[PDB]
DNA sequence: CTCCAGGCAAC
RNA sequence: UUGCCUGGAG
RNA sequence: UUUG
């Protein structure tokens, strides 16, 4: 059955190569992704047998404290590389059982479905007159997930008793803190490969309830938001869904993240909207600030690397960043931050020329007139003040950086948009 | 379509 | 987890 | 370090 289908040779190697590819830090054992291929070849006849025999206890997941963009400490769960390999092999065969019957409005942790699908449907709601959204988020969602309510949802379709025991065992596997197992009464491990599927299984009933109620919503993981026409209707259904998920699913709601405010002052998947009747997608202020704070140090504060290297690092990140923020319909702000990127990249190039004599000889080399070369070189104004002067725009400008190998942000923004909406449409 | 090296994003 | 992007082998 |  399904467990035999999980322990199949080809389902194990594809699951293995994934855990290998991720290059995740090692579990409680300390055995890495690099040692995983050699490791399982040695112990498979055992591991296979003892979990075919229902005598396989998985290792406890390892506690790591990582800071979250909000400022909170995210408690991550890191399983043993074998446990990651197994959980992957469960996930791979559990996806086709559960995924097809998941909501059409469910966009988080599902294959063939991205944040862009969630935002395009969301703009539809404010597009068609539902100009109030009830944005929602759960407190420590993965940490609070209820074992009995989860396995009840899991057991509905999954008839093989062997996998239900196995999945419960992974949920029940305690964690390690300074050399002691701490029993997990609540949660699915953050970073467990299977855990994101289990998360959608629980909130599939939340989608079915909202679908029964006949509401116009978009869910990505716990971050779930319903579109209504009025604030009163939104505030009414804010309490009624809070009552639902608190009683039926047994979860507590994050009131700081949850709100009934207007769509374009709230952030949804790194995007926000415009107050317009045809609400255009814009970058959320956080999303802009995260870019700026990343580009500030790709630009040299006191950083000693090759300038061509810096241009490659600045470009590979920006080009990757815009790959995901190509959805926004405001090119103006993209043109501004691109200029700000160049202006930021001028500061590092200016400071590199430590000597007043080195400034003069390079600027003359760049082609700038000798009149302007001696004026700005002897400036008594600050570094950031000199970067925004007429001279350094002329010598080091859009022409210069583009020739020095810098990839244009706005150029690629259009290149991506043009081809892609030619396809879907 | 499969998989490798690397990157970006949402969680 | 998932989506995407550059490069590579089939 | 820092997982999924
Ligand atoms: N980097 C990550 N690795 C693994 N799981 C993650 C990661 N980021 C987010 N998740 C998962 C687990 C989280 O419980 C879930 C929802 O994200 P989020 O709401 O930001 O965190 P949270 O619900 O655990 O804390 P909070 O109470 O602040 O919402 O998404
Ligand atoms: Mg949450």
């Amino acid at each position: 059955a399904l467990l035999e289908r999980i322990l199949a040779r080809d389902n194990l190697i594809t699951a293995l190569k994934r855990v290998e590819a991720n290059q995740g830090a090692p579990g409680i054992d300390g055995v890495s992704t690099d040692q995983l291929r050699d490791y399982i070849r040695a112990h498979w006849s055992t591991i296979h047998a003892q979990l075919l025999a229902g005598t396989y206890r998985p290792a406890p997941v390892r506690r790591v404290e990582i800071p979250k963009p909000g400022g909170g400490t995210r408690q991550l769960g890191i399983p043993t590389v074998v446990d990651r390999l197994i959980q992957q092999a469960i996930l791979q065969e559990l996806t086709p059982i559960f995924d097809p019957d998941f909501s059409s409005s469910s966009f988080g942790f599902r294959p063939g479905r991205n944040a862009h699908d969630a935002v395009r449907q969301a703009q539809g709601y404010i597009q068609e007159g539902y100009r109030y959204v009830v944005d929602m988020d759960l407190e420590k969602f993965f940490d609070r997930v209820n074992h009995d309510i989860l396995m009840s949802r899991v057991a509905r379709k999954v008839k093989d008793k062997r996998v239900l025991k196995l999945i419960r065992a992974y949920l029940q596997a305690g964690v390690m803190i300074e050399g002691v197992k701490v029993q997990t009464e609540e949660g699915t491990p953050q970073g467990g490969p299977l855990s994101p599927l289990l998360a959608n299984i629980l909130l599939d009933d939340l989608d079915k309830e909202l679908e029964k109620r006949g509401l116009k919503f978009c869910r990505y993981a716990d971050d779930c938001n319903i579109y209504v026409k009025s604030l009163r209707a939104g505030q009414r259904v804010k309490q009624s869904i809070q009552r639902f998920l608190e009683k039926t699913l047994k979860l507590k709601v994050n009131e700081e993240k949850s709100a009934v405010d207007r769509p374009w002052k709230r952030a949804f998947l790194g995007f926000s909207f415009t107050p317009e009747r045809k609400a255009r997608i814009r970058l959320a202020p956080r999303s802009i600030q995260r870019l700026k704070q990343r580009i500030r140090q790709l630009t040299n504060p006191n950083w000693s690397i090759s300038m061509p290297e810096r241009i490659h690092r600045v470009n590979q990140y920006v080009m990757g960043w815009i790959g995901y923020f190509r959805l926004v319909e405001t090119p103006s702000v993209l043109q501004t931050i691109e200029g700000w990127i160049r202006r930021r990249l001028r500061l590092c190039q200016w400071l590199q020329w430590k000597r007043v004599r080195t400034r003069i000889r390079e600027l003359r080399a760049l082609g700038l007139k000798e009149t302007a070369v001696m004026e700005i070189a002897n400036t008594r104004k600050g570094a950031w003040r000199t970067t925004k002067t007429p001279q350094l725009h002329q010598a080091l400008g859009k022409t210069y950086w583009t020739a020095q190998g810098l990839k244009s942000l706005t150029q690629r923004y259009f290149e991506l948009r043009q081809g892609h909406h030619h396809h879907h449409h």
